[PDB]
């Protein structure tokens, strides 16, 4: 997968609207698989919140896959209690995790402006930090 252009995918956000992958061209986007049950998923998100806002105004799509499969009922109830937020896809019936080739979440991809699969990173990282920060703003 890594090293090869992403696959195309579309899928609905919280509300209602859909995002196809390859309109995104001419960004950087990184594609995270997440779920509310999973501990490490909710040890990093709000190191992902901080990338996010990080990056307003910029050239920058991040797309948290969720794979409960509770949908969007299951996510609000989550970003309820913890106060948390996310810019949120569903995939419920989990195929385009199996499209990603995904073994277990979380799982997180990382892709250029051209739209080629940079990176592949498995288990709950710290984006945060400044290698990273620094690996993007050089794309």
């Amino acid at each position: 997968l890594e090293e090869n252009p992403a696959p195309d995918f579309t899928l609905n956000t919280l509300n209602g609207e859909v995002v196809k992958l390859s309109d995104l061209k001419g960004q950087v986007v990184i594609v995270n698989f997440w779920a509310t049950w999973c501990p490490p998923c909710r040890e990093e998100i709000p190191s992902m919140m901080r990338l996010n806002a990080a990056m307003a105004g910029k050239p920058f799509r991040m797309l948290c896959v969720s794979i409960d499969e509770g949908g969007k009922v299951a996510v609000e109830e989550f970003f309820r209690k913890t106060g948390f937020t996310l810019p949120v896809l569903l995939d419920a019936d989990k195929r385009v995790g199996k499209l990603y080739g995904t073994t277990g979440v979380p799982e997180t991809f990382v892709i250029d402006r051209h739209g080629v699969i940079l990176k592949k990173v498995v288990g709950a990282m710290e984006w945060d930090h400044p290698e990273v920060i620094a690996f993007l703003n050089n794309e």
